C-alpha cells in the first residue's frame, strides 16, 4: 500500500509570485520591486482607492444579509460591465445578445470560459501570443485545451509584427479561438492601431475564428472608452465573442477578486441558451461568486458621484505611469546608458518591455537588490521618484 | 460560418439552485423557503453574526491595501483552520504534515482537490454516499473522475445502514478516494457514531482509502470539538487525506466563498511537494483566494473576545435548530398527522430527511407554496414559531 502522494514532481515556481517571494525574503535594504503588476504610489505604497473606501463604508451600514449571490453574481455588475465595454447605447446590449457572469477575478473568468468551451463545444485549440501572460497557457490546459502561439512582438524595432502576426495565424481554423489583448498587452505594452485592429476583424470573420477578448488594463492606456475601441470593432462584425475581463487593477481591488466573463452569441435565444452551460461550469467550480469586490463594483459605477471619483482616481494613475515612463528614460540617459530607451515612451499600460536578457536581470537581482520578471519585464508602476536614481544606476551597470 | 454557440443544449435547473429562483419568483405571500441550506432566525431573516460586523468594522478602518495574497491565502486563516480541524495541540501540526489553501467556499475547495488528484495521481474513482449533496458529482465529473455511490441510508427505519455501508465499500480498491461527510451528513442528518467511525478509519487503513472529507457545518451537530471527533479517529491512522470545510454555514458567511482545503501527507516533505502542485492547480483556476470573508473568518478567531462572540452565536444557532425539530414533530401531531415523525429528533444539522415523495413535494409547492427539495429534504433552519402552522398544515393535507 504505497502513498497516494509519493509519485508526484513537485511544480515549478510560478515565473512572476516565485519572483515576489524571493523579494520578501531578501534581507538587503534598498530592494526594489519591478515585479508584480500592481499599482504603486509616489511613496511606494500600494493603496486603497478612496471611492472604495467610500463604498465599503456604504456596504457596512447597509448590509443585512451574506446570503448567497445567484450563480452569475450582482445583475447590476453584469449591466454595468456591458456598457463598460462595448458602450452605453450598444446594439449588443438592446438586442440582448450579451450575458455576463461575475467571477472570482479575470483569471476566473478565463477558467470559466476554458471549461465551457471544452464541455460544450467543439473548440479544440486557443491562440495566444508569443509572449502573453504566462498564466494564459496554463488556465487552457488545465480545460484539457491544446494552446498554440502566434507570432506579435518585434524586438528589433519594438513594435508590433504585424506582417508576422498575419502570417503566423494562417493556419488558425475556423472554430478555434484566438486570445486577444484588449489593450496594455502584457507584456509588450504594444497595441493595434485602430486601423490594425479593424484589418483583424475583417480576418477574424473571413477565417471563422472565435475571438477572446482579455481586458485586464481598461483605462490604463489612454481611456476608458478609448481603450475598448478594438473590442468595438470586433462586437461590430462577429456573432460570438468572448471577452474576460478584470476590475483587480483599474479599481486597486487585487485580492477582492473582481472580474467578469461575457459571452455573446447571435442572438438573445441562442446566448440564454450557451449561457445556461456556463452558469453550470461556474456551479461544479466555485459554485457561486464572493460579493463583497464586485458589490463595490457595483456600488461605484450605479453612483453617479462615486463614479466621477473613481475616474478621477484612474486618471491619476494613468498619468503617474506616464510621468514614470519620462522619467525612467531621462535618468537611464544622464546615468550613461548609450543604449537608446525611447521606445519605453511608446508602450501603454503598466510595464515597459525593456530587452534585458535573462542574464542581466539576474544580475540585477543577486547583484543590486532589483527585481523584474526573468523576461525583461519591468513594471514601471513600480518606480518612484525616490528610487528611480539607483534603479537606473543598477541597470546601466549590467548593460 | 455556422457559429460555435448554436448547438449547445440548455443545462438543466440546479436542484437546489432552481428552487429557489422558483421561489423568488413567486408571488403568493405566504410562501415559505425550506429548501437552500441557510440559517434564519426566528423573524425570518438571514441575518449577518454580530461577531462579523464587529470584524468588517475593524477591517475597514484598519485595512491599508487590496495587494494580492499569495496562492494559498491568509497564513493565520490556515493556521486557525487546521486548529479547528485537528485540535490545538495535534501532531498533524507538530509534525508539520498538514498544508491548507484558502479557497472560494466549500464547493471550492472539493473542485481544487479534484482537480490536483485528477492531473497529479492516478486517482480515477470518488465514492459517494447515496444519497449525497447534488452538488457533488458535479464538482468531481468535471475534474474528470469517476464517481460511484455506496449504500447508507435506511429509508423504512430511518438509520444508518452501517452493514449495507461496509458491504457496498468492499467493491472500492485501493487508491480509490472515499467521500465522508465530517458531521451532519447532507440530506440524512444522520452521522456515524464514534464507534462507527473508528471501524471505518480501520478498515480505511486496511483497504488503502484516500479519505476526503467534507466538513461543511462544523459546529452544527453537538459542537466546534465533538463534531470532529470522527475525522480526528481517521487523523490518528492514515498517513494521508484531504479535508474540504467551508465557513459560509457557521459563519454565515454564504456569499463571501470562505472555504479550505487541507492536505495531508505521511511527512513534511511529501506535503511540501504535493501542496505545491495544489497551488499550481489554484493558480490555474482563480490565481488566489478573495480575502475580505477569509480575513473576517481569521479576525475572529484569532481575537479572543470575537471568538467568544461568535461561538455563542453559533451555539445559539444549533440550539434554535434543536428547538425547531421539536417544535415541528410536536405540531405535525397536533395538525393531524397519522404517522409518526420522531425520528426527525435524531436528526442532525440543518434539515430533516422527511420521507415525503416527489409528488407530495410537488404539492407542497404548487398548492401551498412550501418549498422543499425533491429528495423530500427540508430546512429546519427555515422553520419559525410564525410559519410553523401553516407548514404543518400543508404536511398533513398531502399526506
Ligand atoms: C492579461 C491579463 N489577464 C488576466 C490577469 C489576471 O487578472 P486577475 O488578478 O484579476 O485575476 C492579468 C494580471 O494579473 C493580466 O495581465
Ligand atoms: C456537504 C456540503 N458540502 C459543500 C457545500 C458547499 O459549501 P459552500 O457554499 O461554501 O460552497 C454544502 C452546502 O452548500 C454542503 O452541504
Amino acid at each position: 500500500h504505497v502513498g497516494t502522494f509519493e509519485n508526484i514532481t513537485a511544480a515549478p515556481a510560478d515565473p512572476i509570485l516565485g519572483l515576489a517571494d524571493l523579494f520578501r525574503a531578501d534581507e538587503r535594504p534598498g530592494k526594489i520591486n519591478l515585479g508584480i503588476g500592481v499599482y504603486f504610489d509616489e511613496t511606494g505604497k500600494i493603496p486603497v482607492l478612496t471611492s472604495v473606501k467610500k463604498a465599503e463604508q456604504y456596504l457596512l451600514e447597509n448590509e443585512t444579509t451574506k446570503y448567497y449571490l445567484g450563480i452569475d453574481g450582482i445583475p447590476e455588475f453584469g449591466r454595468c460591465t456591458q456598457e463598460l465595454l462595448f458602450g452605453k447605447g450598444s446594439a449588443l446590449i438592446n438586442d440582448k445578445r450579451a450575458r455576463t457572469a461575475q467571477t472570482p477575478g479575470g483569471t476566473g473568468a478565463l477558467r470559466v470560459a476554458a471549461d465551457f468551451l471544452a464541455k460544450n463545444t467543439s473548440v479544440k485549440r486557443v491562440w495566444v501570443s508569443n509572449p502573453s501572460w504566462p498564466n494564459h497557457k496554463s488556465v487552457f490546459n488545465s480545460a484539457g485545451l491544446e494552446v498554440r502561439e502566434y507570432a506579435y512582438y518585434d524586438a528589433e524595432n519594438h513594435t508590433l509584427d504585424f506582417d508576422a502576426l498575419i502570417n503566423s495565424l494562417n493556419e488558425a481554423q475556423a472554430g478555434d479561438v484566438v486570445l486577444f489583448h484588449g489593450c496594455c498587452h502584457n507584456p509588450t505594452g504594444i497595441d493595434p492601431t485602430l486601423e490594425q485592429w479593424q484589418t483583424l476583424a475583417q480576418l477574424s470573420v473571413e477565417k471563422g475564428w472565435l475571438p477572446l477578448f482579455d481586458f485586464a488594463y481598461q483605462g490604463f492606456a489612454r481611456g476608458l472608452e478609448e481603450d475598448a475601441e478594438g473590442l468595438r470593432a470586433f462586437a461590430a462584425m462577429h456573432k460570438e465573442l468572448i471577452v474576460a475581463s478584470s476590475y483587480s487593477k483599474n479599481f486597486g481591488l487585487y485580492n477582492e477578486r473582481v472580474g467578469a466573463c461575457t459571452l455573446v452569441a447571435a442572438d438573445s435565444e441562442t446566448v440564454d441558451r450557451a449561457f445556461s452551460q456556463m452558469k453550470a461550469a461556474i456551479r461544479a467550480n466555485y459554485s457561486n461568486p464572493p460579493a463583497h469586490g464586485a458589490s463595490v463594483v457595483a456600488t461605484i459605477l450605479s453612483n453617479d458621484a462615486l463614479r466621477a471619483i473613481w475616474e478621477q482616481e484612474l486618471t491619476d494613475m494613468r498619468q503617474r505611469i506616464q510621468r514614470m515612463r519620462q522619467l525612467f528614460v531621462n535618468t537611464l540617459q544622464e546615468k550613461g546608458a548609450n543604449r537608446d530607451f525611447s521606445f519605453i515612451i511608446k508602450q501603454n499600460g503598466m510595464f515597459s518591455f525593456s530587452g534585458l536578457t535573462k542574464e542581466q536581470v539576474l544580475r540585477l537581482r543577486e547583484e543590486f537588490g532589483v527585481y523584474a520578471v526573468a523576461s525583461g519585464r519591468v513594471n514601471v508602476a513600480g518606480m518612484t521618484p525616490d528610487n528611480m536614481a539607483p534603479l537606473c544606476e543598477a541597470i546601466v551597470a549590467v548593460l
